[PDB]
């Protein structure tokens, strides 16, 4: 060989050093039931013989989902836990996720932080990095996360029946919270700001809980908008009305921490990013289900009906002042 | 029942309204291998035992993968077969897809538009629409998409062999030709512009040839960014040289009408967004992949070596003048 003649600068420009912080990071490595990571047009997933694959997506854009400027390393956290909470939603296992990432342009040092958040997440979720797309744009990220469940299994949210209790699997309210924080909006001391914080930048997805629910839930789904919103979700495919009891809605020691009265409960019942299970369950597991999980809560029951219904301490539905209002 | 005490404008608001464009779509009805579609926190997949997902995502941001203000019917239709390409590439069934749009606010007219062309690509693409997210900010598409495909038959960008056959699935430079049309920078009659405008809006996934190259091609991937440039994925990957015989690189009738001699090489060679496989084949293939997939055309050949190498009619090795440049 001469050493001429070679063909370069045709490819493996920027976006391709920019790809290669996610070919290089750790949860882009060999997994379980993977049987093509990252490298080829797809992905090869390969569910147990018998188990069926839960899919589901989610978009984060700058400015809306998160605040512009924020740490990468917390954002890379939140955008993989809040996707990742529709497999828990589902009783699904967690497999795999595709990272498809829009940014302006290179920078090495966000680059990096969000890599290493995006690490830790997926080590905490049990999530492979399998795949995804690299493009030029405004910031914006679209996460897909797989999971695997046994047919007729999984979650649903239909399902609902009159006399099944209505429950959630943790506090509510501190992602609300927690955004007075990030906004600076109000102020606190580490004991209360850091548990709120990390509520929001890093909530847990309870892939426990609903693992623990399969064949118990008679209907679930995830808070991602707010408990009486999404309650919603499951009273109209059921078709039955589901009761909350607000004297039920217990504020954290966090939340209490940094609101009270009325705050918090408007927190609790509207804030939405609790990214805690809301299900309904025939009473005879709530003992079971209490154990395997004891942060869950009854905070109300299903009857014959239709509708989502705020009541207080005497049973009377509490309604918001004016279309639009909240309580 | 006194028709009071009902809980409403908490939710089902204006971006649910705009999801029911793609609930309600004609691709979203049921399906083979899909256990659960729109609905639901995931969508549930069940590829028939022994079958891979093959799973696939790509982005298109406003501006940079299609033009501001276009037709949306030509958008969806744009987008989802640049996305179901990536099947094609691995020799995977169609099965499934997940929609992510962003966009600034509702639009009736665009999003009735953007789902009747969603529609026409899904069903000559034969993916059932089964999920997906809407959210709020600058215009943007994030495709998932799923396929199937038996274990140890995905067409890899590894395996391309010496002594195999360069080939590519059909005409190239095409739609960089009809981005001209497009941009409004040339002019044509419509015997020349309808036929180059369908390889920019409606590229035909090459479905029908990847599953004809199973066990037979050694190596595949979609030409998205120019012939070159992804020749170079499957040299790198199997470890060869790929040699392109610029002789071979027949302009086709459409592309001809347009542009001719050099100009219309350099589309051939560098415009991407072909979408047609660019596949290394073992001789003995060559009637049967001939047959199976008339459009296809050798191009070249395998060899021991490194890299991509343009060869003249004489043999000779052509390099761009200086780095950057393109042929
Ligand atoms: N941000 C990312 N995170 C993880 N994997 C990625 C990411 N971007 C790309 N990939 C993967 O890296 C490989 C190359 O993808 P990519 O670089 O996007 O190809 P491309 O040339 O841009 N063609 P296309 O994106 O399909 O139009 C594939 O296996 C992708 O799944
Ligand atoms: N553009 C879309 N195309 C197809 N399906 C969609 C689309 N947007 C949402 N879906 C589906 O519609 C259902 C409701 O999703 P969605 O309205 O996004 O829930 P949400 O309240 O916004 N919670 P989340 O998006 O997970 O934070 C799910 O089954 C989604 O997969
Ligand atoms: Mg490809
Ligand atoms: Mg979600
Ligand atoms: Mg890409
Ligand atoms: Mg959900
Ligand atoms: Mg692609
Ligand atoms: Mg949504
Ligand atoms: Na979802
Ligand atoms: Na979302
Ligand atoms: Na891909
Ligand atoms: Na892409």
């Amino acid at each position: 060989d001469l050493g001429t003649e070679n063909l370069y600068f045709q490819s493996m420009g920027e976006f391709e050093l920019i790809r290669r912080f996610f070919a290089a990071a750790a949860c882009a490595a060999p997994a379980a039931d993977v049987a093509l990571g990252i490298g080829d047009d797809c992905a090869l997933l390969a569910p147990p013989a018998g188990e069926q694959l839960a899919v589901s997506t989610d978009t984060l854009v700058e400015g809306v989902h998160f605040p512009a400027g924020c740490d990468p390393f917390l954002l890379a956290q939140r955008a993989l836990a809040v996707s990742a909470s529709d497999l828990a939603a589902m009783g699904a296992a967690p497999l795999a996720f595709t990272l498809a990432l829009t940014l302006p342009q290179a920078d090495a040092e966000w680059l990096q932080g969000f890599a290493r958040g995006l690490d830790a997440m997926a080590r905490q979720c049990g999530l492979a990095l399998v795949g995804g797309d690299t493009t030029r744009g405004p910031l914006s990220m679209t996460l897909t996360v797989f999971g695997r469940v046994p047919a007729g299994q999984a979650l649903t949210r239909a399902g609902a029946r009159p006399g099944d209790l209505l429950c959630v699997g943790g506090p509510l309210g501190e992602a609300g919270a927690a955004l007075e924080l990030v906004l600076e909006r109000r102020s606190a001391p580490a004991e209360v700001a850091e548990p709120l914080l990390a509520r929001y930048w890093t909530p847990a997805p309870q892939f426990g809980l609903g693992l623990a629910l399969r064949g118990k839930a008679s209907a679930a789904l995830d808070i991602s908008d707010g408990l009486l919103a999404d309650c919603g979700h499951i009273a109209r495919a059921s078709g039955v009305a589901l009761l909350v009891e607000c004297q039920r809605l217990q504020a954290s020691a966090a939340l209490s921490g940094l609101l009270a009265g009325e705050e918090a409960l408007r927190q609790q019942l509207a804030a939405g990013d609790d990214y805690v299970l809301v299900f309904t369950l025939p009473p005879e597991y709530l003992g079971e289900i209490r154990a395997a999980w004891p942060a869950m809560a009854v905070i109300g029951r299903v009857e014959a009906g239709q509708g989502v219904h705020l009541l207080d301490a005497d049973g009377k539905e509490l309604i918001p002042a004016a279309a639009g209002y909240q309580h």
